[PDB]
């Protein structure tokens, strides 16, 4: 592979789109430098013609993967360094979920020392009113809506922790004292608060003595936990993502021990604990999901009767209203060219990217700066 030759050192890259979506005709130039050795790419691209008419987190896929870091158990796999410099053919269907769809074909390749892609795109069947012509994504700021879901799912677990509050104190000064929670004598709300287990988890008492700050009725925990989850979940950077995962699983490590307790030990069936149990599990679902954004998996896999390769993924964007975008893609690569290419075996790159804006430029732009490694193939036994 003289082509992987091509890429040690720093290539300056050209891009060119025209696209068509829905009938908007519209025209973007990047220009930037890729680190192949680094898996670096920096760019700035430009609408040439005025407005863009769609979100640019969409074009950002469309807008040269022969500038992964493949490693060196992966050198036999990457095609897209072996076709240069004749370059290649990409083809992507891009389908976005209850809205439209993009169509590209792309050529890339060497044009002097500049790597070149020039890209045609065709999106149809777009709603004017829906996320994409709505201009309704995020492009990259700092704080946003915690969505529907979220809210939900905190501000319920916050009125439980609350009334769980309230029910422990009158226990606490009236032994018979019952609450709606309290029904007949299955359905056990009280004898569950004001058990050992109600407060500190049962355990603080032990650890760190009575005392402690930290010998709260469980109620409390739960009230600072949803509403961290609420703030978090405000906040779009990757350690808040980070804390909001971690004090999930600490919730469900919590929430497993308290349902031990509740069965098993004290033999009630709480309705309010299991509730805050099947919300805790929600929580970090999404606690999963919310961190998995920071790094997008592309999956390779080698189509021989085309003599290139194929590729397969998913996209999810953050909405404005807190919600996400799926975007699957589907791509196809061909070789330009002839002479020898490599077709892998089946692996993936991660790629991670990072939009912004000069603070300095009128037109019409996105300043993006990449990296991505490959990984996936198994090692030698
Ligand atoms: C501060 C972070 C606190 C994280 C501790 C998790 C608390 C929790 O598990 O939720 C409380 C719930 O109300 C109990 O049933
Ligand atoms: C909060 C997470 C609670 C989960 C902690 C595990 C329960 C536990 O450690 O119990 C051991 C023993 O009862 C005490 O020394
Ligand atoms: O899950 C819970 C549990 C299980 C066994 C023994 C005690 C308890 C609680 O204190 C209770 C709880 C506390 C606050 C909000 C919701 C639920």
């Amino acid at each position: 592979s003289k082509g992987e030759e091509l890429f040690t050192g720093v290539v300056p890259i050209l891009v060119e789109l025209d696209g068509d979506v829905n009938g908007h005709k519209f025209s973007v130039r990047g220009e930037g430098e890729g680190d192949a050795t680094n898996g670096k790419l920096t760019l700035k691209f430009i609408c040439t013609t005025g407005k863009l008419p769609v979100p640019w987190p969409t074009l950002v896929t469309t807008l040269v993967q022969c500038f992964s870091r493949y490693p060196d158990h992966m050198k036999r796999h990457d095609f897209f360094k072996s076709a240069m410099p004749e370059g290649y053919v990409q083809e992507r269907t891009i389908s976005f979920k209850d809205d439209g769809t993009y169509k590209t074909r792309a050529e890339v390749k060497f044009e002097g020392d500049t790597l070149v892609n020039r890209i045609e795109l065709k999106g149809i069947d777009f709603k004017e009113d829906g996320n994409i012509l709505g201009h309704k994504l995020e492009y990259n700021s700092t704080w946003g809506s915690p969505g529907w879901v979220r809210l939900a799912l905190c501000l319920t677990g916050l009125v439980l922790s609350l009334y769980a509050l309230h029910v422990k104190a009158a226990r606490a000064r009236d032994r018979d004292y019952r609450a709606l929670c309290d029904v007949g004598t299955a359905i056990s709300c009280s004898r569950v608060f004001s058990s050992r287990w109600g407060r500190g988890f049962g355990l603080v008492e032990h650890v760190l003595g009575q005392d402690s700050i930290l010998n709260q009725s469980n109620s409390i925990f739960g009230c600072i936990f949803y509403t961290l989850q609420l703030l978090l979940g405000c906040l779009r950077t990757r350690w808040a993502s980070v804390l909001m995962l971690l004090s999930s699983l600490v919730s469900l490590a919590g929430s497993v021990y308290l349902a031990w307790i509740l069965f098993f030990v004290l033999y009630d069936f709480c309705i309010v604990c299991i509730t805050t149990y099947a919300i805790n599990v929600s929580l970090m679902w999404l606690s999963f999901r919310k961190v998995q954004e920071n790094s997008h998996n592309v999956y390779i896999t080698a189509d021989k009767q085309k003599n290139g390769i194929k590729a397969n993924f998913k996209i999810r964007h953050n909405v404005e209203d807190g919600s996400v975008q799926l975007a699957d893609h589907y791509q196809q690569n061909t070789p330009i060219g002839d002479g020898p290419v490599l077709l892998p075996d089946n692996h993936y790159l991660s790629t991670q990217s990072v939009l912004s804006k000069d603070p300095n430029e009128k037109r019409d732009h996105m300043v993006l700066l990449e990296f991505v490694t490959a990984a996936g193939i198994t090692h030698h036994h």
